[PDB]
């Protein structure tokens, strides 16, 4: 391989349609199995029609000759006229083509280049490029775990097979079977595989020497720099409390913000920090923000990975960021014997975190 490059898209929360469970574990496990195969991923939940558009062209620009290249997109599918079609977040009802991505197209862009390896997977709820095709029809069907997450079918078997040392193909011939032997899928047409597959070439191959090429090196710096995390910082309020603002990343574009008091005076009884006023492109709603527990926040990646006893705020949207993340930092304090809560404020610049970087 040249270079092993992934892009993951997971549609969950629909505004006019149904909304989906399974992408996001999908998409998390999904990556997790990819970066220990060497890929450098990026994943991203709740993409709207331009937002989709612009990650795709942006990662067939990185298909260049020998690299080796996985997309993967889980949420609804539309199929109209022979024309397999992924359904964004903002799609109206009914579904329409000029609203969503073209499967067939983007296959007639990804044929035109020279990848080592080309992996497209869709897992929708409805010279050679070396491309292999999966399109999963079964996604709303998933499981539930002992965990309480819903785990979708194709996942299920993929995350089993994925690590193998196995030519693709073959390793996607076992998914389909372990489909077929499933119960819920059992004769159904729920997996059809393409393939131009011409090669014996795996997920597991490695990456051609950085003696000599530069380019994995490049986009490994590219890369790097898209996941930055803000570094955790300390709030120090005239009462005397001092607040701790921590942060954690669950995909490129969707990271949860902590608050915990670190020092609260004995004159203060009760006190708690929230965070509000966020961007608007952001489209955060306060009934969903300052939670109790990170799992309150549709956080349930990255659960008892948090401390205890914090205010928790999922920002899911980071790709709409348009500016640096100013938000402000409210404080409610209430002194034992006092008559109510007092508040204080303050506002908070963390840049541009993760994906908002590029
Ligand atoms: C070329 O950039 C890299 C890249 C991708 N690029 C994007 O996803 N671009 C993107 C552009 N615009 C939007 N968008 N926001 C608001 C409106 N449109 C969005 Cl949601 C996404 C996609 N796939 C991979 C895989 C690997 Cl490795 N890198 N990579 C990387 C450096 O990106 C993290």
């Amino acid at each position: 391989a040249k270079d092993k490059v992934a892009l993951l898209i997971g549609n969950m929360n629909y505004r006019e349609h149904p909304k989906l469970k399974a992408p996001l574990v999908d998409v998390y496990e999904l990556t997790n199995l990819l970066r220990q195969l060497d890929f450098k991923v990026v994943s991203l939940l709740d993409l709207t029609e331009y937002e989709m558009r612009n990650a795709v062209d942006e990662f067939l620009l990185l298909l260049d000759k020998g690299v080796y290249g996985l997309l993967y997109y889980a949420g609804h599918g539309y199929e109209n006229f022979g024309n397999s079609f992924m359904v964004p977040v903002d799609a109206p009802n009914p579904y329409r083509s000029e609203n969503c991505l073209c499967v067939q197209n983007i296959l007639k862009l990804m044929q035109e280049k020279e990848t080592g390896l080309n992996v497209f997977l869709l897992d929708m709820c409805r010279v050679t490029a070396n491309i292999v095709f999966g399109y999963a029809t079964c996604q709303e069907a998933f499981e539930i775990q002992h965990s309480g997450l819903a785990n979708g079918i194709f996942m299920k078997f993929l995350k089993d097979r994925l690590l193998e040392d196995k030519k693709i193909t073959v390793l996607l011939d076992e998914v389909a079977e372990d489909m077929g032997k499933c119960h819920l899928t059992k004769g159904k047409q729920a997996l059809e595989i393409r393939s131009s597959l011409s090669e014996k070439r795996a997920l597991t191959d490695p990456i051609q020497g950085t003696e000599y090429s530069a380019e994995s090196l490049v986009r490994n710096l590219q890369w790097a720099k898209a996941h930055e995390l803000p570094e955790s910082m300390c709030l120090k309020f005239d009462c005397g409390v001092q607040i701790q603002l921590g942060f954690a990343a669950e995909f490129s574009n969707v990271m949860i913000i902590y608050t915990s008091i670190v020092y609260k005076p004995p004159e203060i009884i009760m006190c708690d920090a929230y965070v509000t006023d966020f961007p608007l492109d952001l489209d955060i709603d306060p009934k969903d923000a300052n939670k109790g527990t990170p799992e309150e926040t549709g956080s349930y990646l990255v659960s008892k990975d948090l401390p205890k006893h914090c205010l928790y705020t999922r920002l899911s949207s980071l790709q709409k960021l348009k500016e640096h993340l100013v938000f402000t930092v409210c404080l409610s304090y209430q002194y034992s014997g006092l008559e109510d809560t007092v508040e204080d404020k303050q506002e908070v610049n963390v840049g541009k975190p993760l994906i908002a970087k590029l």
